This record gives structure tokens, C-alpha cells and sequence, in this order.
């Protein structure tokens, strides 16, 4: 019939109506987006007097307990990074509003996503992919923070945020599938483009996750297309094998499923399980990216910045961020000193 006085819909959601007036505080625009979650609206606060994102989260406990780890999340981070400067979106502030949890947010330009979008899936230039690249790791070495270890957990082109249309600044958005380190209590996590061998074979895993995700990302906005693109967890492997090889034997044997995907050989060794695929490791990255050939599709033939000695500093850095090993895949400092951003 009705659900919360007719404000909610059947899902929770609030209905959200062009021009309605908060508090005498916000003026409601439109809807920019929506999730699992609940809606993404964009408005204008009439105290600040700047347009904002306000997340309005839906009526309902499971919803309300996970913003409120999000917005612990925020408001820590918000302590730590006083003077804005390491590339996380910002929570202005919250408040309940009709049975609902709202979140206020710096109104941002268009996600990663929408720009790749834009040139057809084609690609941005090295130039782009290198700022962009710098800024991730900037923000990955903010959350490796001791006292934060936090962990975004769901790293893609969509949840980053282009902080001005005209300018190459990025934020990250939507924490609210993060987690601090600790013990391993979740293991389907990330998106599975972006998901990491470690939580593929269901073995423990840590903030070195986030670079897994950020390799494939970095490639994926220089190419346009995903560089693991999975249907299901078999195929991200085998995508991932394909390009990287057979993880190793020492991973392998630790790997608890590590059968969904492998079979141990009588003699030790670690074999694709049947199912197509190239072999693991023919389709090499150099050959991906193009780097003797112009650039991807030949796209970037004649272009600054795209010799082959550029993008072997990105192929090379872009391979020490998908190593297969977490304990020796490369760090937000060290990733920072690499000489793909001299
Ligand atoms: C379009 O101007 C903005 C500015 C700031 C933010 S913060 C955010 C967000 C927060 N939490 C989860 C998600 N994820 C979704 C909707 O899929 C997005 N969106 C925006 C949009």
C-alpha cells in the first residue's frame, strides 16, 4: 500500500521529486545514479552555497549498518587528510532525513568509465594514463596508511570521479564494500574484471588487492577495453593465464581453490584444467600494449610521449603491479618512483 507515509517505494528507496526542498537546506535537482545501496542524487545546499552528491541510502537496517561502516570509514580518513590532498572524495557531512541515511558529498565531473565511454572504448593517450596512474598511487599510499590499512575493495574505472571536466585531478568514490585490514572474513570481493588472483584461488589477501585492481585499470584506460574480462571465475583465470602465465607452483599449492582452476600434475607441477585460450603467457602485454607497433591499434603512431622507451616504463611498472605474489607486488611508494613518472 504505503510504505514509510508513501516516501519510500517498494525497494526503500526514497522517491526522489525534482526541486523538493530539505530542511530548508538542500534543493534537489536530479538523479545521478543509483545502486544495490540505494540513489545518488544531485542538489544544491543553500548554506555552502555549492552544489553537492548526496547519497541517500534506503530504509532498511542492512543498508543503514553498511553506510555507517562507510561513513566511519570517511570521517577517519577526513581526521588524517585535513588539507585534501590525497585523492579521496569527501564527506562533507551526514544526517538521517525521513527514515533514510544521507551522505553529502563534493559534487564531481564523470568516472573513468564515461571517458573510455566517450572515445568509443578506444582508449585515453599515455600522457592522461600517466596522471591518472600517479594520482591512484598517491591515494593507494594514503590508505596504506598504519593506522588506516584500509583497503577499497572494489577498484574500477566507474567508482573514480574526475574532480573538473577541464582538469586531470581524480577521486576516489563509494567505500562502502571497503575494509580495514585484518582477519580474512570475506572472500567474493571486487568486481570480477578487477579481481585479484589471491581472492580468485579464495587465499588471504590484504591492501595489495587495491593493485591488482589498479593494473588492470591502468591498462584498461590506455586500451579502452578491460584487460581481463571474465564471464565467470574460470575465465578471469584463464584470462589472466593467458597473459601472465601459471601462477607459481608455491602459490598454487596453497591456494584452497586452487582446483577450480588448476590440476596437480603426478609430477608436481600445476596445468590448466580443461575446458579456446592462448597458451599462458603468449599473449604478452608488450604485444597488448602495442609497444613497438605504435600504441594500441596503432592509434598512438607519431604521438608525444608514446616511443617504445615510454611504454616500456609502463609495461614495466604495469607488471609489477600484477604479480601474482601480494607480498612482492610493488608498493604505492615505490610504484611512485618509478621511472614511468620521471
Ligand atoms: C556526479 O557527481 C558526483 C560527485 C560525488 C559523488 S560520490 C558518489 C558515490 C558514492 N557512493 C557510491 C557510488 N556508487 C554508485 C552510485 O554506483 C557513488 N557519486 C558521486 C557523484
Amino acid at each position: 500500500k504505503v510504505y514509510n507515509d508513501g516516501y519510500d517505494d517498494d525497494n526503500y528507496d526514497y522517491i526522489v521529486k525534482n526541486g523538493e526542498k530539505w530542511m530548508d537546506r538542500y534543493e534537489i535537482d536530479s538523479l545521478i545514479g543509483k545502486g544495490s545501496f540505494g540513489q545518488v542524487v544531485k542538489a544544491y545546499d543553500r548554506v555552502e552555497q555549492e552544489w553537492v552528491a548526496i547519497k541517500i541510502i534506503k530504509n532498511k537496517k542492512a543498508f543503514l549498518n553498511q553506510a555507517q561502516i562507510e561513513v566511519r570509514l570517511l570521517e577517519l580518513m577526513n581526521k588524517h587528510d585535513t588539507e585534501m590532498k590525497y585523492y579521496i572524495v569527501h564527506l562533507k557531512r551526514h544526517f538521517m532525513f525521513r527514515n533514510h541515511l544521507c551522505l553529502v558529498f563534493e559534487m564531481l565531473s564523470y568516472n573513468l568509465y564515461d571517458l573510455l565511454r566517450n572515445t568509443n572504448f578506444r582508449g585515453v593517450s599515455l600522457n592522461l594514463t600517466r596522471k591518472f596512474a600517479q594520482q591512484m598511487c598517491t591515494a593507494l599510499l594514503f590508505l596504506a596508511t598504519p593506522e588506516l590499512s584500509i583497503i577499497h575493495c572494489d577498484l574500477k574505472p566507474e567508482n573514480i570521479l574526475l574532480c573538473n571536466p577541464k582538469r586531470s585531478a581524480i577521486k576516489i568514490v563509494d567505500f562502502g564494500s571497503s575494509c580495514q585490514l585484518g582477519q580474512r572474513i570475506y572472500q567474493y570481493i571486487q568486481s570480477r574484471f578487477y579481481r585479484s588472483p589471491e581472492v580468485l584461488l579464495g587465499m588471504p589477501y590484504d591492501l595489495a588487492i587495491d593493485m591488482w585492481s589498479l593494473g588492470c585499470i591502468l591498462v584498461e584506460m590506455h586500451t579502452g577495453e578491460p584487460l581481463f574480462s571474465g564471464a565467470n571465475e574460470v575465465d578471469q583465470m584463464n584470462k589472466i593465464v593467458e597473459v601472465l602465465g601459471i601462477p607459481p607452483a608455491h602459490i598454487l599449492d596453497q591456494a584452497p581453490k586452487a582446483r577450480k582452476f588448476f590440476e596437480k600434475l603426478p609430477d608436481g607441477t600445476w596445468n590448466l584444467k580443461k575446458t579456446e585460450y592462448k597458451p599462458p603467457g603468449t599473449r604478452k602485454l608488450h604485444n597488448i600494449l602495442g609497444v613497438e607497433t605504435g600504441g594500441p591499434g596503432g592509434r598512438r603512431a607519431g604521438e608525444s610521449g608514446h616511443t617504445v622507451a615510454d611504454y616500456l616504463k609502463f609495461k614495466d611498472l604495469i607488471l609489477r603491479m600484477l604479480d601474482y605474489d601480494p607480498k612482492t607486488r610493488i608498493q604505492p611508494y615505490y610504484a611512485l618512483q618509478h621511472s614511468f613518472f620521471k
